[PDB]
């Protein structure tokens, strides 16, 4: 990574045994569960192009899953360099040619490219960019390895309410991608098992989540 | 989080493996205990707004209460928006909560002068809704408990404090009215202002 | 806890995640066995009342003992306050040292001061007195009972013997007592023949040796 | 390795306890599949020469591998000797002598020279040259270990498209030593070996098809 | 302890988590097996007599061997008064064990020019008396390992030294009749390497 | 050990906990394998006499091997002495000498690696161990008759490099040996290779 130094400078570090562990084990042991993303987003905090690709690398199963993600940011690269044509002619002295997608992708760039971009006055974060595509990729797979619809997801009639709710909202986020309605407000009530069906509709509209858990506990 | 460093200056330093894995694996083997709260405060320490969303967004199960805890922050940054309607511009409800802001911006407001210490401020409403989920999954009301008959009377306060925690005058009222008949004589002997080394050496 | 930087100035730093995890697994698997609380004072060094706070609240379990100990810390507010009646600064109340009323900025306004008021180690100090009258509650045998096993090696008796003493806590004129009185007393039939053989003014050491 | 400290100046540093063990524990874990590599060059980020040989020697097992690896090495340094005669002379004041390949695999030059090297200015980076060619070994090792070739797989009647798509592209991946793999053959091949339910389904979105929409198709 | 940092100044900093487990497990999972000692002396490397108090009493079991520690202390503490009953104030023999001592004093003479080294002398004092503990603690006397009729060579010769250690020509003499002869015709003055080549 | 502070100073640091167990934890599951060499010498980076010994002293079995580690260093010493505040045999292996001492030499300009020449001694040492404890004779390595190729090449280097402490064993003799117990099968391919072939080769060739 790129890290703040002592004397305030900007210098490269060499990516850490901890770190690299801790991502292949996430992945080992979560598959592509939602929450993999937030982690591999802070676990590649101050990221190099080569470090990005060193962590989605080290990957040994998913294969399926990981060559989606060449696609995507393949997609990525091509629709940067659409907006981002590259001059022909020298470089001044003292300046960065100008990045490529296959340079913020980190398969035609060196280390020190990277580096100069990174840290030159002002920055271009490529490393930032490149993992703004990887995770626009990692979200298009955790859609898809998504297990269950929406709408298979009903109480069981000994199952605790606040049991049910878990698997609603952990099933959503998955097919989603995201924790971020009305709809799904009507879909949890209608698919809660009758006592509790009852109860709820009696609460009237404009419920909090709390008020409806608080209402079926026990 | 935003760190002073060995040279005396503030900045932004990326949150640690150490300290993502701590908070993970807090919340998969204690759940929503009491305890949890003061181990994210601390585990939180010096957070951003991004750094909250970080670790709250690394928690896999448990989404019916992260779910509350998204509505809770909601109401909170709603009821800021409502009390605040070449200066520097203020922060947003949802700018606070990270959803809104970068983290250039997130570091500009923390280091101001004066600062606007969003992370603090983010980190309290995180904290209330923590607080409702652990009183929501507490398994007992304080009124149910009540001492077994050969049970010891330290394992009863035990139940008796960890049920209260999860939840003033509810304590010196209600432990001695639910200890069985033996210690309740003993207990209210003792007279009133009696410590509670008092009363478990009484009832021993 | 407050620590030293280059420039030589005692700054704040976060307590780490090592340290957290170190307390919370001691309270677990030892509970309040007498060790732990040079554990704790070790764990807790340079730590502010709110490091302080943060290291009891993380404890899970325990809540008999938690609240006892709340309830000793605020005997040693009281008494504090007592004996400290109301460009000067500010001295601390008993609640400003226990870091329920004051901030972390005042908390580290008094420690780095000069000279410094260390609320931190005052703070300490009630917390250790609260923790050893735990210790002593939970002492699970009194030393009276403490009596070698017929085929029970010399050895593992001290070691009851000695871990029990310790967590009663005696003063050291009653521990030379108990030991006088108790320990080859209450050793089984075949040491306590060679112990008392050996004479008076035995050192522990010969005594172990010589039933080994 | 060599890394930069807080005054910002390279300097040299021990080889730590935790490198040391976790590329241990990779090459008793994963053996040679492809995932090894980016591990190994991962992990000797910065790495001397002396460092390099470090990581390869604490290797316990794979001994035949590890023999072939010291054969492609040596070619290299070959290979590099030819293309960089050590020209005779004194050495100008202030400059180090040119590395032999030798010295670039740490075996003729110490680590103060290694060192020399790589934080001259200009610098000659020992490190990573010597790095390319372990890593040109490493490659040939993992294809050569790869069991199955890429002919050979075809999707069950029952397996789910997912999971033959993941052994598709393992064993690509293997066969390689590399995941730049998906070219028309191989984008023919796939469609080629699913089972008959899938294969009509994929021949249908016509040609063009992402690797995402086939999967959708036949879930 | 007390260290030197990055710019190259001596200063106080706490004892770390790290050591302090570190500690606490090697003498749960050894007792007090010999190796147990250097290990000791390389965890305090630098310490204190506060941080050397603070690793002992870490301890949860062994209260005997504990207690056999303090006395052999106090004997050394005495022993050192004895020795010695702006001019700096010098240790008393409990100043040294950190007893009547504060950290800041134990700071003070440490750092002092030149220094008068209290963690290095209490540290002295301390495997003095760990090192008797060791001896106690041994399970076997020298005497009593014999090799077995089926035991390898090998394995006598690290139980014979093990123990040996432990408890601070003979090998020969206890070896199995084969081995015995082959030892006795390599003759005196034979390297343990000769004999282990010689009994494989 | 001694390393390198900000001001650029060559400094004394504490041997670290993480540094002991690793090394404690490698005798205990390898014991004496070959590998176990490379890794004393890299986890002993920078290290002080003392260092070293604090190193050896922590291990717990194996105290035949132990013993005789500590006659080799003997014999170095005397040897040191032989052929020589400047440092005797015994101040180079920590024994009479101070780290105060050690870390003088260290770090003097020019330097006397007291360290570096220790664990030269000491490695001389493991190296007698290592072999001494090596199970088989390279002769007794034959490939299984339904044993693929690899895993006979690797039982056979594996097998010279603890007899020699030393990976540099490929010479005409081995080559020749690899060959000649190879099963029926691979012996007849290989010898169609004729000579000159890399390993690489006849491995492939036996795949």
């Amino acid at each position: 990574p790129i890290v703040q130094n002592l004397q305030g400078q900007m210098v490269h570090q060499c990516i850490s045994p901890r770190t690299l562990n801790a991502w292949v084990k996430v992945v080992e042991e979560k598959a592509f569960s939602p929450e993999v993303i937030p982690m591999f987003s802070a676990l590649s905090c101050g990221a190099t192009p080569q470090d990005l690709n060193t962590m989605l690398n080290t990957v040994g199963g998913h294969q399926a899953a990981m060559q989606m993600l060449k696609e995507t940011i393949n997609e990525e690269a091509a629709e940067w360099d659409r907006l981002h044509p590259v001059h022909a002619g020298p470089i001044a002295p003292g300046q960065m040619r100008e990045p490529r997608g296959s340079d913020i992708a980190g398969t035609t760039s060196t280390l020190q490219e990277q580096i100069g971009w990174m840290t030159h006055n002002p920055p271009i974060p490529v490393g930032e960019i490149y993992k703004r595509w990887i995770i626009l990729g990692l979200n298009k797979i955790v859609r898809m390895y998504s297990p269950t619809s929406i709408l298979d997801i009903r109480q069981g009639p000994k199952e605790p309410f606040r049991d049910y709710v878990d698997r609603f909202y952990k099933t959503l986020r998955a097919e989603q991608a995201s924790q971020e309605n009305a709809a799904t407000e009507t879909l949890l009530v209608q698919n809660a098992n009758p006592d509790c069906k009852t109860i709820l509709k009696a609460l009237g509209p404009g419920a909090t989540l709390e008020e409806m858990m608080t209402a079926c506990q026990g």
